[PDB]
């Protein structure tokens, strides 16, 4: 009973974070997952929810990175754009998402 209600709430927050882009649903999902682990460390769905939360975090950072670097290159600020691109690359590597890192780099080579 109580364990599935936590899992449904996690999925709903992950969906809300993706459709709205608001990171407050991501921090809500992390809090619910932390309650799940303390309830049952060995729960078979802990690993799945951990990956999904990282996935959302990479997606939100990737979306913000694409908007900042594209604008700074458009407005004639190549040095400011590259500096932001390196830091957003660092943020995606810290998060841990090879797909998001590969997409950002592909996005950058198409810009230039």
């Amino acid at each position: 009973s109580g364990k599935e209600e936590i899992k449904e709430a996690i999925k709903k927050a992950v969906v809300r974070a993706r459709v709205t882009g608001d990171p407050k649903y991501l921090e809500e999902a992390k809090a619910l997952l932390e309650k799940l682990k303390e309830l049952d460390e060995e729960d078979k769905d802990v690993e799945k929810f951990e990956k999904a939360i990282k996935q959302v975090e990479a997606e939100l950072t990737l979306k913000e990175a694409k908007e900042v670097v594209k604008r700074l290159f458009e407005e004639g600020r190549p040095e400011d754009a590259a500096r932001e691109a390196f830091e957003y690359l660092q943020k995606l590597l810290d998060i841990g998402s090879p797909e998001a890192v590969k997409e950002l780099l592909q996005f950058l080579r198409e810009l230039l």
